[PDB]
């Protein structure tokens, strides 16, 4: 079978400040789920073999993609079967795709755990740790709960100063899913630059979740290393915990707090957002976003409101933000 | 339900002359209907609530999209029920939708009334008047013919020179629609800048048509003044008649005249378009389309011949256009 | 009826030299067909006539059309009926269309044959003789095994240097083609610039295959000339001869030989291509391609790893290639 399907998620959005100190409100996307668009299918080979296909790229409904759709979001081919997975192509490496389940907000939105980021302003095309071009990834069966993934995403020489295998990936997870519970642990390595100068990029990652029916609570803990070769390190430490629950039959609610510990510039940043989604059907909702970020000493880190606002703010300022939006799937 | 749909419109185009005085000719496209490719559905929500999508680009069928594939001509999710409409995302703001509908030839080919243009220069993505970024609109029922549209776009603090508020609409229309009579006044403001100082792109619209089923009159009468906020001004007024008929079973004659004065340039420009469209079913018709632009004095307007010639001519000149081609649709 | 269809065609490369000596290895596409993604249509208007539409891009499975999707492999308009078929639109060239199908590696993957390609540095958008803008093509029926197509594509006056009629194209082909046999002889003509000096690319091409059934034998010579208006000329003869053969019913094997006589540089290069097929279904195949090129004198071609490495070798080096992929059709 082939499958045509997507997301539509735009909102009206707000910051009170930016990285002038000015408030800024718009019309922008992808606050509950990122908006997309993709085509994918299956087809049985026999002897329980599969192959597939997935193309995907992300919807900007406030500009209409203005600066041209593509595929970013993955385009692989795959064989399946009673041995797992393997994909070819751009995807999200195994280290993202398993350890951003344990986010709330679903690393999109104002909301999201931030650990995911380009902490020091690596040269990479990828360096917020999230995708990689030219990826084969394997994905194990879950057997009596235990699963695991693993990646490999060649550099192709890709040069960027004294670096000569920009974008290299070599990552992986073990983890536990039983349904109630799950558990991961994700180690990565990417080969980047940072001002022209070869550095690797170390994260290791470990999440936890209980859903518990009528709550579910979800843990995350992250170090991410920029670890330049002639030395010297950026080097931060991010942390969330947060909690979600269904609300009368039709809604749900969610809170996590996450706090940014960034050793480079001595200096943390704390967030608190507080979600709603509200159900209108199973494939459309309504919902909300409230956010607080609050930087010390030298930190800058701002919300990020896709499509209206997602810069920094003045050093030591604490910012506030709003979505309010309606997702659509289909 | 989802929806793909399409136009594949493409054309031989002449035109006489060019900036230089050269003739040009070519495979240019969208001389009937704007070529597009979309993707659109509807989902019941229950209770008379709906909720809908919409994803459309333009297509150019003589360089296969060079530029890049997106979807600029309408990306919107929407709510609709027994309350009317509301959309957000990038569309056609309210005036254009509705008063580029008395155009006999649909605000495409070398043929269309030119008033939705940027007659100044602006420096906004959108001052020609048709679509916006960041758009939130809401369509009334027509209720015993009455009927009504309003636009808010955000500019979400755009800032070129002076203005930090590029790219902000407001709009709307009222209007009369009864099947055989449509009459409309629409109204808006854009924020812009000319030359770096902050503008207001101000618009007046008025149409009317009356359809005998013989035969269609349909009249356009419009102000478009770019107000300098330090002073000084770009005013043109736009006028349009035309009538078409139905030519014996699967035939259509079009026939236009406009007149653009252009009070800056103290400039008259007037334009006389011939139009004949074919079907060879509901879907595929056949259509050539034959104008004259006479400039006076100090105007260079230029007939639209898309993907072959669009451009000015030299002061004073008169420019005969030509395009023949198919129009498909799916 | 409209159909969805593509192609993910994704492998890992490897080549043993690039411009500076060092191996290059990588995740790749498009070895055994081009990866791609289209929409085609057909409608039948009676009376024996039928329109189509077709819009299909190329995809890169490797980065996720990091440089946005368009429709530059077909964008087309046409009808069709007892008379043959008319296109308007982006499409190959009916020489190049007709003459790569003696190619054995389909012109795609290290393996294929090289003709078709800029040799004279070439300053249009299609030197390399394969597809144009602005074409109008006609191709005949097959009556009694004859048949020919004709192409004419609009310059539209683009203009680089002395040049002003830049992208013409002018061409055609003859042919015979009755199940087992084929040939064909295709002419051309392109207008271009070289170094912004006005410049004919003229193109003649000879082809012929005959398919025993149990194995397929398949020629092609063309003679390449890039013809200086002031005066010079960049001439290339190039020449292939390969075989294929089913290899135990889901198999088939390839091999084909190719030289390429550089007369501008006085030198000569030779490749050789091996590659199989084994298909898991009708739409799923594996592959493997190993070429082998070596380079003469003053000779710098490359082989053609698409998404790895497809530029030049030093001067007179030899360059070894393997592609292994998965190729699945939808
Ligand atoms: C960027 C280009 C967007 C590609 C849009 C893909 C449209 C697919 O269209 C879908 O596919 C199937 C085949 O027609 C059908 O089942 C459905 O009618 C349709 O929903
Ligand atoms: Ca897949
Ligand atoms: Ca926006
Ligand atoms: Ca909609
Ligand atoms: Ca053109
Ligand atoms: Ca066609
Ligand atoms: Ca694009
Ligand atoms: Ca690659």
């Amino acid at each position: 079978s082939v499958t045509l399907f997507g997301i539509v998620d735009t909102n009206v959005a707000y910051v009170n400040k930016d990285a002038a100190g000015d408030s800024r409100y718009g019309l922008g996307t992808s606050g509950a789920s990122t908006s997309r668009l993709g085509l994918r299918g299956t087809e049985d080979l026999g002897g329980g073999l599969k192959a597939g296909f997935w193309l995907e790229g992300e919807i900007f409904g406030d500009d209409g993609n203005a600066s041209g759709f593509n595929f970013k979001r993955r385009s692989t081919v795959s064989l399946s079967g009673n041995f797992g997975e393997v994909r070819l192509g751009r995807d999200l490496v195994p280290t993202s795709q398993k350890l951003t389940s344990y986010d709330l907000f679903s690393a999109t939105g104002i909301g999201p755990f931030m650990g995911f980021r380009n902490w020091a302003a690596g040269q990479g095309a990828d360096d917020n740790g999230i995708r990689a071009n030219n990826l084969i990834s394997y994905y194990t069966p879950n057997f009596g709960g235990f699963n695991a993934g693993f990646g490999y995403a060649f550099d192709e020489k890709q040069t960027i100063g004294t670096a000569d295998s920009v974008g290299r990936y070599i990552g992986g997870y073990v983890a536990y899913d039983n349904g109630p519970l799950s558990a991961s642990l994700g180690l990565a390595q990417q080969k980047t630059a940072v001002g022209g100068l070869a550095t690797d990029r170390d994260e290791i990652t470990l999440g936890a979740s209980y859903n518990f029916g009528v709550a579910k609570l979800s843990g995350l803990l992250q170090q991410t290393k920029f670890k330049r070769d002639i030395g010297g390190d950026i080097k931060t430490n991010s942390y969330m915990l947060g909690a979600s629950a269904p609300v009368g039959g039709v809604g749900e609610v969610k809170l996590q707090y996450a706090l940014y510990d960034q050793k480079a510039i001595d200096s943390k940043a704390h967030q608190i957002t507080l979600g709603y989604v509200h159900n209108l059907s199973k494939r459309t909702a309504l919902y909300g976003n409230l956010a607080f970020l609050k930087n010390k000493d030298a930190s800058t880190l701002g919300l990020q409101a896709k499509g209206v606002y997602a810069g920094g703010v003045q050093a030591g300022e604490s910012q506030t933000g709003v979505q309010v939006g309606i997702r659509h799937a289909f």
